[PDB]
């Protein structure tokens, strides 16, 4: 599925993300929006290390979650890979959560910092209702 800009906003807001860990809705929209343009079913092969990212937040099977495929990968938000391309974000965002419970939170994610950090992020979330 791919998301339309306050439609995600909303379905963000509904599943708590909304200030999760300090986090603003905003920066989570900057988040999908430039890690997979608010689409699902994006998926990323890095041939380097053998790893695939996955769903609307690009999650790392790396770390978090299982594609019985990345070598020693590990699974720490214990889902199957398969899990975050569902057109349902619920385990996606259960998922982002656990990524932020961590010491970088949200600098997690490379892009984030090129692209949201320190940036006017209003834009993502105005005329949405959240």
């Amino acid at each position: 599925k791919v998301f339309e800009r306050c439609e995600l906003a909303r379905t963000l807001k509904r599943l708590g993300m909304d200030g999760y860990r300090g986090i603003s809705l905003a920066n989570w929209m900057c988040l999908a929006k430039w890690e997979s343009g608010y689409n699902t079913r994006a998926t990323n092969y890095n041939a380097g290390d053998r790893s695939t990212d996955y769903g609307i937040f690009q999650i790392n099977s790396r770390y978090w979650c299982n594609d019985g495929k990345t070598p020693g990968a590990m699974n720490a938000c214990h889902l199957s890979c398969s899990a975050l391309l569902q057109d349902n974000i619920a385990d996606a965002v259960a998922c982002a959560k656990r990524v932020v419970r961590d010491p970088q939170g949200i600098r997690a994610w490379v892009a984030w910092r090129n692209r949201c950090q320190n940036r006017d992020v209003r834009q993502y979330v105005q005329g949405c209702g959240v």
